[PDB]
């Protein structure tokens, strides 16, 4: 069932996830095609938490490089609400699909990276982390406008509670995971997103994922295979006994030069890549620094890189709420879109 009538008709498949599906549809009010994401999260607490976070975040945000929510469709009562549909702008493709079919020139890479970082500056200024940046979540049109989508794994930043043990399970897409995820981090600091952006830049440079780990620890094998052995100083910052012991046990690995991996890339793009793909998250470049990097000099304009008016100042505290209370919160958050 894709129950979005009567305003939205002539449905066509786009993609799907574990508990949702996105289709294109014709909007019979504005006479334009739109994207509609059906979400069916109510049987699981975790899915309810993610759905609620995405809706709350996207409804507060207003930025050219971030997908918005134009409409939310759901039943008039909690009892009758089994699914929720989110209406968004329809784009033409995503960076994942684009990279299967063509090699991007440097000036397209530069302009796309600029937009990713512009959008990320706004997200981070709101004290929010995206936590699942990857090519399929970067939507594009023929005018080369780029929008960040899929905030289902987003969280309010919590650097004071980022610590976790060695080899702790993680939810976000493997290939875009920072090394610290596998060593000592829950992915609750802004630096997690900068690593993912670095991976995306590398992927735009060669049309191949830079660290295609086949399984959980293999992801760290791929990262260390290019960055080489971490310095003593970086090891001194590693926190966990088990993470330190693991890294000290490895044979010495020298770094693979970015210009040997990417022999046709712009030298300024590789300098910025090096700074985003820095092993130690405390030394990794921040979003505002990345925007100010010489690679992006032609687009850099802090006056035209807006920040959020209303950041999320507190944790949402959804972790111990039962799925029934979360359904009530999702119902209340979506009430503004009901007729009348
Ligand atoms: C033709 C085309 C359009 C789009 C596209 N336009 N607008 C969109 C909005 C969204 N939103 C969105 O939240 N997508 C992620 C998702 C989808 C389904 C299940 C779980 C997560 N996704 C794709 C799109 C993406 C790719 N090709």
């Amino acid at each position: 069932v894709f129950d979005v009538g009567p305003r939205y008709t002539n449905l066509s498949y786009i993609g799907e996830g574990a508990y949702g599906m996105v289709c294109s549809a014709y909007d019979n009010l504005n006479k334009v095609r739109v994207a509609i994401k059906k979400i069916s999260p109510f049987e699981h607490q975790t899915y309810c938490q993610r759905t609620l976070r995405e809706i709350k975040i996207l409804l507060r945000f207003r930025h050219e490089n971030i997908i918005g929510i134009n409409d939310i469709i759901r039943a008039p009562t909690i009892e009758q609400m089994k699914d929720v549909y989110i209406v968004q702008d329809l784009m033409e493709t995503d960076l994942y699909k684009l990279l299967k079919t063509q090699h991007l020139s440097n000036d397209h890479i530069c302009y796309f990276l600029y937009q990713i970082l512009r959008g990320l500056k706004y997200i981070h200024s709101a004290n929010v982390l995206h936590r699942d940046l990857k090519p399929s979540n970067l939507l594009l049109n023929t005018t080369c406008d780029l929008k960040i989508c899929d905030f289902g794994l987003a969280r309010v930043a919590d650097p004071d509670h980022d610590h976790t043990g060695f080899l702790t399970e993680y939810v976000a897409t493997r290939w875009y995971r920072a090394p610290e995820i596998m060593l000592n981090s829950k992915g609750y600091t802004k630096s997690i997103d900068i690593w993912s952006v670095g991976c995306i830049l590398a992927e735009m440079l060669s049309n191949r994922p830079i660290f295609p780990g086949k399984h959980y620890l293999d992801q760290l094998n791929h990262i260390l295979g290019i960055l080489g052995s971490p310095s003593q100083e970086d090891l001194n910052c590693i926190i966990n006994l088990k993470a330190r012991n693991y890294l000290l046990s490895l044979p010495h690995k020298n770094k693979v030069p970015w210009n040997r991996l990417f022999p046709n890339a712009d030298s300024k793009a590789l300098d910025l890549l090096d700074k985003m793909l820095t092993f130690n998250p405390h030394k990794r470049i921040e979003v505002e620094q990345a925007l100010a990097h010489p690679y992006l000099e032609q687009y850099y304009d802090p006056s035209d890189e807006p920040i959020a008016e209303a950041p999320f100042k507190f944790d949402m505290e959804l972790d111990d709420l039962p799925k029934e209370k979360l359904k009530e919160l999702i119902f209340e958050e979506t009430a503004r879109f009901q007729p009348g």
